[PDB]
C-alpha cells in the first residue's frame, strides 16, 4: 500500500478546526467520507499522508475548538467496531486488542523548556442509553479508563480507580465516582522521531499495555472488575495536552489494527 495500514472503515476522526456548518464544534468525518481525508480542505490540514515513509500525520495544537467532554484540542481517531455507528461498543468481558506503530514526529516545548505532552491512545468508557437514562445524565459520557501519553521522553500510562469501593451501582455509573491512579511509566525511554509499537489488550477484568513487545503494564485488580459495567471504544492519534500559545504536536501512525476476536 502507498499509505499507512489503517482500516478507515472502523474509525471516525475529529480535528482542531471548527465545522463551518456547526459553530463551536470541531469538524469530523466518518465512513465513507473519511476516506477522502487527503482531499478534504479542512481535514487534510490535520490528518494527512507522508508518502515518503507511508505514515499518516495527526497534527494538533490549541485551536479553541473542542468537544463537550474534552478539554484540549485533538486530531484523533475514535473506534467504531461496527462500520458507520457510534452506538455499538464493547465491554471489557467482550474484550478488545489495539496494535499501533507510532512516532512522535515533532512537538513543542513549554515555557520552562520541557516538552509539551500528548495522548496517543485511549480507551473511553461510554454509557448505554439504558444506563444514561437510569441516572438521568444529559449524554452517554463515561470516564477514560486508559490514557497513554508521550511525556518528556517516556510513555506514561494513566488509569482510573473507583474512589469508594462500596459505591452502589448507580453511583458507579457517574464519572464523579472515578479518580485517577498515580500513573506508571514504561522503563524504555522513547525519543522523538523514533518508531515504536503499542499494544493494548483488554479482557475480562484485565487491561495490558505493551511497549515495543517487551515490557507490559498489567491492570487486573478490583478497579478493572468494577469497570466491567461500562462499554468502551478505543482512540488513537493526537490529543494534545497544552493550551500554551504556539504549542503543537505531530504524531505519525504507520500501522493501526483493532480486533475483537
Amino acid at each position: 500500500s502507498k499509505t499507512a495500514k489503517i482500516d478507515w472503515s472502523h474509525w471516525t476522526v475529529t480535528v482542531p478546526e471548527e465545522n463551518p456548518d456547526k459553530p463551536g464544534k470541531p469538524y469530523s468525518l466518518g465512513y465513507p467520507e473519511i476516506l477522502n481525508y487527503a482531499e478534504d480542505k479542512i481535514a487534510s490540514k490535520y490528518m494527512y499522508d507522508d508518502p515518503k515513509d507511508k505514515s499518516v500525520v495527526f497534527y494538533a495544537f490549541p485551536s479553541g475548538v473542542t468537544t463537550a467532554n474534552t478539554h484540549y484540542s485533538r486530531s484523533e481517531l475514535r473506534e467504531t467496531m461496527e462500520t458507520g455507528s457510534n452506538k455499538v461498543n464493547w465491554t471489557f468481558a467482550k474484550g478488545g486488542k489495539m496494535r499501533g506503530t507510532y512516532a512522535i514526529d515533532d512537538i513543542s516545548k513549554e515555557p520552562d523548556g520541557k516538552y509539551s505532552r500528548v495522548i496517543i491512545a485511549q480507551i473511553h468508557g461510554v454509557l448505554t442509553d439504558e444506563q444514561r437514562d437510569l441516572i438521568g445524565q444529559k449524554d452517554n459520557n463515561a470516564p477514560p479508563i486508559l490514557k497513554v501519553y508521550w511525556d518528556k521522553g517516556k510513555i506514561r500510562v494513566k488509569t482510573k480507580v473507583l474512589k469508594d469501593l462500596n459505591a452502589p451501582y448507580k453511583e458507579m455509573l457517574s464519572e464523579d465516582a472515578w479518580g485517577d491512579d498515580e500513573g506508571r511509566n514504561f522503563k524504555e525511554k522513547i525519543d522523538l522521531n523514533t518508531r515504536f509499537t503499542l499494544e493494548v489488550k483488554v479482557s475480562d477484568g484485565r487491561m495490558e499495555v505493551i511497549l515495543n513487545d517487551t515490557e507490559s503494564l498489567v491492570y487486573d485488580d478490583i478497579h478493572m472488575k468494577k469497570w466491567g459495567i461500562f462499554e468502551n471504544y478505543f482512540k488513537a492519534g493526537n490529543y494534545f495536552q497544552s493550551k500554551t500559545p504556539g504549542t503543537f504536536a505531530k504524531v505519525k501512525i504507520y500501522s493501526l489494527q483493532v480486533t475483537h476476536l
